Protein backbone atom coordinates (compact mmCIF):
# COMPACT_ATOMS: atom_id res chain seq x y z
CA UNK A 1 0.00 0.00 0.00
CA UNK A 2 2.94 2.61 1.33
CA UNK A 3 4.57 4.71 -1.76
CA UNK A 4 5.47 8.29 -1.87
CA UNK A 5 1.93 9.20 -3.85
CA UNK A 6 -0.39 12.02 -2.75
CA UNK A 7 -2.81 9.32 -1.14
CA UNK A 8 -0.10 6.66 0.00
CA UNK A 9 3.08 8.72 0.74
CA UNK A 10 5.19 9.75 3.88
CA UNK A 11 2.72 11.68 5.55
CA UNK A 12 0.21 8.73 5.39
CA UNK A 13 2.48 5.74 6.70
CA UNK A 14 1.86 6.57 10.87
CA UNK A 15 -1.42 4.70 9.75
CA UNK A 16 -0.15 1.30 8.73
CA UNK A 17 3.04 2.28 10.85
CA UNK A 18 2.22 3.87 13.80
CA UNK A 19 6.27 4.17 15.28
CA UNK A 20 6.35 6.70 12.30
CA UNK A 21 5.47 9.39 15.15
CA UNK A 22 8.30 7.68 17.59
CA UNK A 23 10.70 8.74 19.03
CA UNK A 24 14.05 8.19 17.10
CA UNK A 25 12.74 8.57 13.51
CA UNK A 26 14.91 8.94 10.13
CA UNK A 27 15.46 10.86 8.71
CA UNK A 28 16.68 14.74 10.35
CA UNK A 29 18.00 17.86 9.59
CA UNK A 30 21.73 18.05 10.76
CA UNK A 31 21.96 21.20 12.05
CA UNK A 32 25.99 22.11 11.84
CA UNK A 33 25.93 24.32 14.40
CA UNK A 34 24.41 22.63 17.42
CA UNK A 35 26.01 18.99 16.51
CA UNK A 36 28.73 18.13 19.77
CA UNK A 37 31.71 17.51 18.18
CA UNK A 38 32.84 14.52 20.85
CA UNK A 39 36.58 13.76 20.10
CA UNK A 40 35.98 10.31 21.76
CA UNK A 41 34.37 9.31 18.33
CA UNK A 42 36.72 6.95 16.44
CA UNK A 43 37.47 7.16 12.76
CA UNK A 44 35.30 4.94 10.53
CA UNK A 45 36.26 1.65 9.63
CA UNK A 46 35.20 0.96 6.11
CA UNK A 47 36.28 -2.52 5.22
CA UNK A 48 35.28 -3.21 1.66
CA UNK A 49 38.04 -4.99 -0.23
CA UNK A 50 36.41 -8.44 -0.26
CA UNK A 51 32.93 -7.53 -1.20
CA UNK A 52 30.66 -9.52 -3.47
CA UNK A 53 28.20 -8.06 -4.68
CA UNK A 54 25.33 -10.80 -6.49
CA UNK A 55 22.23 -8.73 -7.87
CA UNK A 56 20.54 -5.22 -8.30
CA UNK A 57 17.05 -5.31 -7.65
CA UNK A 58 14.03 -2.70 -8.59
CA UNK A 59 11.80 -3.24 -5.53
CA UNK A 60 9.46 -0.96 -6.64
CA UNK A 61 10.37 2.05 -3.74
CA UNK A 62 13.98 1.93 -5.20
CA UNK A 63 16.78 -0.19 -6.65
CA UNK A 64 18.57 -2.66 -4.55
CA UNK A 65 22.26 -3.87 -5.12
CA UNK A 66 22.73 -7.05 -2.95
CA UNK A 67 25.77 -8.56 -1.17
CA UNK A 68 26.95 -11.82 -0.15
CA UNK A 69 26.68 -11.13 3.55
CA UNK A 70 26.93 -14.93 4.73
CA UNK A 71 30.57 -14.07 5.88
CA UNK A 72 32.34 -11.17 7.16
CA UNK A 73 33.66 -9.65 3.89
CA UNK A 74 32.66 -6.06 3.27
CA UNK A 75 32.60 -4.67 7.05
CA UNK A 76 31.79 -1.44 8.93
CA UNK A 77 33.02 -1.00 12.22
CA UNK A 78 34.84 1.15 14.66
CA UNK A 79 33.05 5.00 14.23
CA UNK A 80 30.26 5.37 16.97
CA UNK A 81 30.02 1.21 16.80
CA UNK A 82 30.43 -1.47 19.44
CA UNK A 83 30.85 -4.49 17.08
CA UNK A 84 31.08 -5.49 13.67
CA UNK A 85 28.40 -4.86 11.01
CA UNK A 86 28.10 -6.76 7.07
CA UNK A 87 26.98 -4.92 4.13
CA UNK A 88 23.57 -6.28 2.78
CA UNK A 89 22.80 -3.69 0.18
CA UNK A 90 22.78 -0.46 -0.81
CA UNK A 91 20.43 1.73 -2.61
CA UNK A 92 19.22 5.81 -2.95
CA UNK A 93 16.82 7.84 -2.21
CA UNK A 94 16.92 10.85 -5.28
CA UNK A 95 14.60 13.56 -6.54
CA UNK A 96 12.49 14.39 -9.54
CA UNK A 97 15.02 17.95 -9.69
CA UNK A 98 18.33 18.46 -8.70
CA UNK A 99 17.25 21.04 -5.70
CA UNK A 100 15.74 18.04 -3.56
CA UNK A 101 16.14 13.92 -3.25
CA UNK A 102 18.47 13.59 -0.03
CA UNK A 103 16.43 12.11 3.24
CA UNK A 104 18.78 13.91 5.47
CA UNK A 105 19.52 17.55 5.15
CA UNK A 106 22.08 19.63 6.59
CA UNK A 107 21.33 23.13 7.96
CA UNK A 108 18.32 22.52 6.29
CA UNK A 109 20.52 21.98 2.32
CA UNK A 110 18.70 19.27 -0.04
CA UNK A 111 21.31 17.36 -1.97
CA UNK A 112 20.16 15.60 -5.39
CA UNK A 113 20.48 12.54 -3.82
CA UNK A 114 21.34 10.08 -0.91
CA UNK A 115 23.32 6.61 -0.62
CA UNK A 116 22.18 4.08 1.75
CA UNK A 117 24.75 1.36 2.61
CA UNK A 118 23.16 -1.01 4.45
CA UNK A 119 24.81 -2.80 7.06
CA UNK A 120 23.72 -5.87 10.31
CA UNK A 121 25.35 -6.40 13.53
CA UNK A 122 26.77 -9.71 13.36
CA UNK A 123 26.20 -10.43 16.94
CA UNK A 124 22.00 -11.05 16.24
CA UNK A 125 23.34 -13.43 13.27
CA UNK A 126 20.95 -11.74 10.59
CA UNK A 127 19.46 -8.73 9.13
CA UNK A 128 15.99 -10.16 9.96
CA UNK A 129 16.82 -10.42 13.63
CA UNK A 130 19.06 -7.32 13.84
CA UNK A 131 15.89 -5.06 12.64
CA UNK A 132 14.55 -6.19 15.87
CA UNK A 133 17.12 -4.93 17.88
CA UNK A 134 17.93 -0.92 18.57
CA UNK A 135 21.53 -1.75 17.86
CA UNK A 136 20.55 -3.68 14.94
CA UNK A 137 22.16 -1.67 11.71
CA UNK A 138 24.34 0.68 10.75
CA UNK A 139 23.55 2.53 7.93
CA UNK A 140 26.29 4.70 6.16
CA UNK A 141 24.82 7.78 4.25
CA UNK A 142 26.87 9.40 1.54
CA UNK A 143 24.86 13.11 0.54
CA UNK A 144 25.31 13.11 -4.00
CA UNK A 145 25.70 16.51 -5.28
CA UNK A 146 25.43 17.03 -9.34
CA UNK A 147 28.90 18.41 -10.84
CA UNK A 148 31.09 16.20 -12.14
CA UNK A 149 30.62 12.03 -13.07
CA UNK A 150 31.33 9.34 -10.23
CA UNK A 151 32.87 7.04 -12.71
CA UNK A 152 32.66 4.27 -9.80
CA UNK A 153 28.77 4.65 -9.90
CA UNK A 154 28.71 4.56 -13.87
CA UNK A 155 28.07 0.42 -14.01
CA UNK A 156 24.80 1.18 -11.67
CA UNK A 157 23.69 3.37 -14.21
CA UNK A 158 24.16 1.93 -17.39
CA UNK A 159 22.26 -1.74 -16.00
CA UNK A 160 19.35 0.25 -15.19
CA UNK A 161 17.17 -0.28 -17.96
CA UNK A 162 17.26 -3.81 -17.73
CA UNK A 163 15.48 -3.71 -14.20
CA UNK A 164 12.97 -0.59 -15.18
CA UNK A 165 10.02 -2.01 -13.42
CA UNK A 166 8.88 -3.20 -9.88
CA UNK A 167 10.07 -6.63 -9.88
CA UNK A 168 13.22 -6.95 -12.15
CA UNK A 169 16.50 -8.05 -11.30
CA UNK A 170 19.71 -8.34 -12.85
CA UNK A 171 23.13 -10.33 -12.39
CA UNK A 172 25.93 -7.90 -11.19
CA UNK A 173 29.09 -9.61 -9.66
CA UNK A 174 32.16 -7.68 -8.79
CA UNK A 175 30.69 -4.06 -8.32
CA UNK A 176 32.66 -2.37 -5.90
CA UNK A 177 31.49 -0.12 -3.57
CA UNK A 178 34.76 1.63 -2.60
CA UNK A 179 33.92 3.78 -6.28
CA UNK A 180 30.91 5.83 -4.33
CA UNK A 181 32.79 7.06 -1.27
CA UNK A 182 34.19 10.71 -1.09
CA UNK A 183 37.83 11.13 0.36
CA UNK A 184 36.35 12.28 3.76
CA UNK A 185 35.46 9.62 6.17
CA UNK A 186 34.58 12.83 8.16
CA UNK A 187 30.89 12.19 9.69
CA UNK A 188 27.85 12.86 11.87
CA UNK A 189 26.16 10.50 14.55
CA UNK A 190 22.46 9.39 16.29
CA UNK A 191 20.23 6.75 16.79
CA UNK A 192 17.52 6.68 14.01
CA UNK A 193 14.81 4.45 12.21
CA UNK A 194 14.39 3.28 8.54
CA UNK A 195 13.65 5.31 7.22
CA UNK A 196 10.97 3.48 5.02
CA UNK A 197 8.04 1.36 6.31
CA UNK A 198 8.51 -0.93 8.65
CA UNK A 199 10.27 2.69 10.16
CA UNK A 200 11.97 -0.09 12.66
CA UNK A 201 13.79 2.10 15.51
CA UNK A 202 16.99 -0.03 14.49
CA UNK A 203 19.87 2.12 13.35
CA UNK A 204 22.65 4.11 14.20
CA UNK A 205 23.42 6.53 11.13
CA UNK A 206 26.71 7.28 10.16
CA UNK A 207 26.57 10.49 7.51
CA UNK A 208 29.40 11.51 5.76
CA UNK A 209 30.21 15.56 5.99
CA UNK A 210 32.04 15.20 2.63
CA UNK A 211 29.49 14.67 -0.83
CA UNK A 212 30.18 12.77 -3.39
CA UNK A 213 29.37 14.40 -7.24
CA UNK A 214 27.23 12.35 -9.37
CA UNK A 215 26.62 14.05 -13.77
CA UNK A 216 23.35 15.42 -14.17
CA UNK A 217 23.23 12.34 -17.02
CA UNK A 218 23.39 9.95 -14.21
CA UNK A 219 21.44 11.49 -12.05
CA UNK A 220 18.81 11.32 -15.12
CA UNK A 221 19.08 7.67 -15.69
CA UNK A 222 17.84 7.20 -12.25
CA UNK A 223 14.61 9.33 -12.96
CA UNK A 224 13.85 6.67 -16.19
CA UNK A 225 12.85 3.97 -13.58
CA UNK A 226 9.05 2.75 -12.92
CA UNK A 227 7.82 2.47 -9.31
CA UNK A 228 5.18 0.07 -11.38
CA UNK A 229 5.42 -3.27 -12.80
CA UNK A 230 5.81 -3.94 -16.41
CA UNK A 231 2.38 -3.76 -18.19
CA UNK A 232 0.95 -1.13 -15.98
CA UNK A 233 0.81 2.52 -16.09
CA UNK A 234 4.46 4.34 -16.07
CA UNK A 235 4.89 6.31 -12.95
CA UNK A 236 8.65 7.65 -12.99
CA UNK A 237 10.33 6.52 -10.00
CA UNK A 238 11.38 10.20 -8.71
CA UNK A 239 11.16 12.09 -5.03
CA UNK A 240 11.12 8.36 -3.14
CA UNK A 241 12.71 10.11 -0.03
CA UNK A 242 11.00 10.61 3.57
CA UNK A 243 11.38 14.31 4.82
CA UNK A 244 13.09 15.22 7.98
CA UNK A 245 11.60 13.96 11.41
CA UNK A 246 11.65 15.63 14.64
CA UNK A 247 14.89 15.39 16.24
CA UNK A 248 12.88 15.20 20.05
CA UNK A 249 15.30 13.86 22.64
CA UNK A 250 18.57 13.35 20.59
CA UNK A 251 21.79 15.09 20.11
CA UNK A 252 23.68 14.69 16.75
CA UNK A 253 27.67 14.10 17.61
CA UNK A 254 30.24 14.98 15.11
CA UNK A 255 33.57 13.55 14.29
CA UNK A 256 35.30 16.82 13.21
CA UNK A 257 36.37 20.11 14.27
N1 LIG B 1 16.29 3.71 3.79
S1 LIG B 1 17.12 2.89 4.94
O1 LIG B 1 16.69 3.34 6.32
O2 LIG B 1 18.59 2.89 4.63
C1 LIG B 1 16.60 1.12 4.80
C2 LIG B 1 15.76 0.77 3.80
C3 LIG B 1 15.38 -0.61 3.63
C4 LIG B 1 14.38 -1.00 2.47
O3 LIG B 1 13.68 -0.11 1.95
C5 LIG B 1 14.49 -2.49 1.96
N2 LIG B 1 13.46 -3.12 1.09
C6 LIG B 1 13.55 -4.05 -0.01
N3 LIG B 1 12.34 -4.31 -0.46
C7 LIG B 1 11.45 -3.54 0.36
C8 LIG B 1 10.00 -3.46 0.31
C9 LIG B 1 9.43 -2.66 1.23
C10 LIG B 1 10.23 -1.88 2.25
C11 LIG B 1 11.55 -1.98 2.27
C12 LIG B 1 12.13 -2.85 1.26
C13 LIG B 1 15.97 -1.55 4.45
C14 LIG B 1 16.88 -1.17 5.48
C15 LIG B 1 17.22 0.13 5.62
CL1 LIG B 1 18.28 0.60 6.86
ZN1 LIG C 1 17.48 4.40 2.35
Amino acid sequence: HWGYGKHNGPEHWHKDFPIAKGERQSPVDIDTHTAKYDPSLKPLSVSYDQATSLRILNNGHAFNVEFDDSQDKAVLKGGPLDGTYRLIQFHFHWGSLDGQGSEHTVDKKKYAAELHLVHWNTKYGDFGKAVQQPDGLAVLGIFLKVGSAKPGLQKVVDVLDSIKTKGKSADFTNFDPRGLLPESLDYWTYPGSLTTPPLLECVTWIVLKEPISVSSEQVLKFRKLNFNGEGEPEELMVDNWRPAQPLKNRQIKASFK
